[PDB]
């Protein structure tokens, strides 16, 4: 702020931010995973959150510490859930990361460090951290990933792991985070180490630190679990329960006073390079941010009580409120083409939001009832770039985990 | 059967068997496929038959000609259907066949013939023929 | 399968009582569809076991006696079965009365369990089966 | 029920430790909803058996020992239960681990079967519940 070494000031803050989140978890372990066994294929899969309310009450700096609460949902695009991961043993001691919609391959055994790469943002980056199980142990070495695999699996793979996302990371749906978590669930099945959903997400957040994205963290509990989150509570250092539930049930038995909400991209994301800055600029330093943050939390409890009674009409109010509560608030980045899609309609009947990020991606919005379908006719009518302008639903459908079949 | 050139006899029968089935279809065409478009991913999927009855009444030689009948079913293992195929555009003018449970890759643009390979029975062999649109 | 499709294509209308048995496989298929077209589930099961007989004892007698040990027990509880498709490996299915069926699952649960595992797998009729191109 | 609603309305805030126990019934209800609001199904079962205790041993101690013979066996396999609503007749429900539950169905299937029959009846959550005026 004075003048001098902002980049080093950012570096000092960044390293301290990491060190702040470097605390701290069991173990980091040493475990020789075994399970698979050979012939199998382990396939995981996961639905995708949105956050109705309870917005950036996530994302350290929270309140600071403590906590937040988000209550979000965890839902599904038409089929498949998507975000689905395949992982297999092989013959050839080089851990291949293999992607689709981008992926040629990532031939890996070096580690080099491990894995941990914000180095080249081939989202193969995310499976790197998926090898951060610990990902160390006795008494192996760099060549002796030979030992790692070929006593672990033992199953002489150099494991080849093959994800799939359906949607780009310009979703504002936390898809990166969810994806990583799902991989970790597949590992937990895969060759061993026997974990929990929650501690899956714990260790996920732990590596999400070194993933160095701002930890949009609501999602990784959200989209894995089912239609609630709720209660981010402790947030130091950073402690993370947060659980309990809610009926949906007015997202199903369906309303049918519409019987819901659904999608418009016509807009790509910017993507996000200023947003998580304004988050982590700052902590309990500044400003009325901290203020507005606090009643986001309040409005989240508002939310859950509301639909915990079933006030669907007021559910819609609180949705539009959250929209207001971020659009006009932090962060005022929603780019006026979005507002043209808001413009028409705003009308017919009620409110909306951008989930998650904002500044691209896609909304959803609730109406009365079949005037809703006439809104589908409205976006059907105009405002249709080739980022298409759909009904996409959403489709609450959820548990979301894995198979290891057969 | 007499003695002599069973392998050539099998070869003659094999080529005649092919030539018998070489007949014959529209077109083989020329079509410039376009659709995709770019950003998309096309994912296919399929359930798996069994045949309750109506066994090898399939499989030329049938009766010979004609016909058979099988009536079988078309069913599904628990989920996914399985047998599911993803296919995508890219940047890099080499048709990659990519498999899973075996597949490293098959980098292809040669054709060489086309595709058509009973050459190495990497079941990438099957997508070769999948490029036989005509091809 | 390296002998099976040989015995198929050895031969055409050359030989033998194959051609004979082939013909009533077709007949038995029409038998099948009429049967379950009326809903004679019990007789559906008969015709399944018949098809098994109609290929096991018939072309092709390749079903390897470990399969027959899995047949051996049970054969019993209640009714028949087949290997779909190829035979000589892979996996069967079989129909019973009703929950004695689940006790058969307990039977294969009990023994006869190599690491090619010995499951309920279902099957699960569920079907259309095509593609998405989403979105 | 001719004594039960008496003990209810004998009395109001007159007497006794009734009023006491009543109050933590309310407390235990908030216990309940928070419990399954988190999904602690195992603890859901605990609180069910607690409510049973909280009325059986408590107001009202009317549950007639034949009921307790149906409790007797089982109590076991695995977890608790209650009589809904009144008590002193009618019918329970009870939760177990998992298919040991079905073996409990085998247990009540085995014995303890007067002609007020001894069933699985389910229950079956299914609900909105109103009217038609059709058409």
């Amino acid at each position: 702020l004075d003048g001098k070494d902002y980049r080093p000031e950012e570096q000092a803050a960044f390293d301290l931010l990491r060190d702040g989140l470097l605390d701290g978890i069991s173990n980091r372990k040493s475990t020789p995973k075994l399970d698979v066994y050979s012939d199998q294929i382990v396939w995981g899969r996961s639905p995708v959150r949105i956050d109705m309310a309870g917005g950036w009450t996530d994302t350290p700096p929270y309140s600071l510490y403590s906590g937040g609460n988000v209550v979000n949902l965890a839902i599904e695009l038409n089929g498949q859930p998507p975000l689905q991961v395949y992982v297999k043993p092989c013959k050839d001691f080089h851990i291949v990361l293999r992607s689709i919609d981008m992926g040629a391959m990532e031939i890996v055994s070096t580690f080099d460090e491990l894995q941990d790469y914000k180095k080249i943002g081939s989202p193969f980056s995310i499976p790197k951290a998926a090898l951060s199980l610990a990902g160390f142990a006795p008494a192996f070495s760099a060549v002796s990933y030979a030992s790692l695999e070929e006593q672990l699996k033992d199953f002489g793979a150099g494991i080849e792991v093959t994800l799939l996302a359906a949607i780009p990371a310009g979703s504002g749906l936390g898809t990166s985070s969810i994806l990583a978590s799902t991989v970790l669930g597949a590992i937990n099945d895969f060759c061993g180490l026997a974990w929990d959903k929650n501690e899956i997400c714990q260790r996920t957040l732990v590596l999400e630190q070194l993933l160095t994205t701002g930890g949009g963290w609501q999602d990784q509990y959200g989209g894995v679990l089912q239609g609630v989150k709720l209660l981010q509570t402790e947030a130091g250092f950073a402690q993370s329960p947060l659980v309990r539930w809610l009926p949906d049930h007015l997202f199903t038995h369906p309303e049918y006073k519409d019987c819901h909400l659904l999608y418009y991209t016509g807009i790509t994301r910017t993507a996000k390079g200023i947003l998580a800055e304004i988050v982590s600029s700052m902590f309990l330093n500044s400003s009325l941010h901290l203020n507005l943050l606090s009643e986001m939390k309040a409005h989240a409890l508002d939310m859950n009580e509301a639909i915990q009674r079933g006030s669907f009409v007021e559910f819609g109010r609180l949705v539009g409120k959250t929209w207001e509560q971020n659009k006009a608030l932090d962060s005022g980045t929603n780019p006026p083409a979005v507002e043209a899609i808001i413009d028409l309609i705003k009308d017919y009947t009620l409110g909306y939001k951008l989930p998650g990020a904002g500044g691209g991606g896609y909304l959803y919005m609730v109406a009365k009832d079949p005037q809703a379908a006439v809104r589908i006719r409205k976006i059907l009518t105009e405002n249709a770039p080739n980022p298409r302008a759909r009904f996409v639903e959403m489709t609450l459908s959820d548990k979301g985990f894995q198979v290891s079949r057969s």
